[PDB]
């Protein structure tokens, strides 16, 4: 297991735009597209994202290629971001996996100042209760849940 095995499970494959679970326009394997609720629109990002007119689908091919650009943005914004860069450096190859999926799920950006702390510490079990104290966690349950757990044991047990 690594982190393109973690997030094609949390994700799956769509060749097709489709809506994700806050009903925004997405493609492949969790691609967002647009937040806008044109339709037009996110076949524009599609377009230009492939590079070629999709009329809304793509190739298993693209869709790979570009869920190996997302993961490649998720580490960098990790690694550009003075809060997350100690906290991630900090942990085992595992729980980095968990980091990569949390900010390929909500943006670098995307209040988990204290969970950072815990997780900094190694409190494992204390930053899995508090994690789950989230928006997060009450939208996604099941994918949290499986997150969550890779932090708190550093094993793929959720996943497996
Ligand atoms: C768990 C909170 C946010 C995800 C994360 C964790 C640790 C390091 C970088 C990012």
């Amino acid at each position: 297991m690594n982190i393109f095995e973690m997030l094609r499970i949390d994700e799956g494959l769509r060749l097709k735009i489709y809506k994700d679970t806050e009903g925004y326009y997405t493609i492949g394997i969790g691609h967002l597209l647009t937040k806008s609720p044109s339709l037009n629109a996110a076949k524009s990002e599609l377009d230009k994202a492939i590079g070629r007119n999709c009329n809304g689908v793509i190739t298993k091919d693209e869709a790979e290629k570009l869920f190996n650009q997302d993961v490649d943005a998720a580490v960098r914004g990790i690694l550009r971001n003075a809060k997350l860069k100690p906290v991630y450096d900090s942990l085992d190859a595992v729980r980095r996996c968990a980091a990569i999926n949390m900010v390929f799920q909500m943006g670098e950006t995307g209040g988990f100042t204290n969970s950072l702390r815990m997780l900094q510490q190694k409190r494992w079990d204390e930053a899995a209760v508090n994690l789950a104290k989230s928006r997060w966690y009450n939208q996604t349950p099941n994918r949290a849940k499986r997150v969550i757990t890779t932090f708190r044991t550093g094993t793929w047990d959720a996943y497996k």
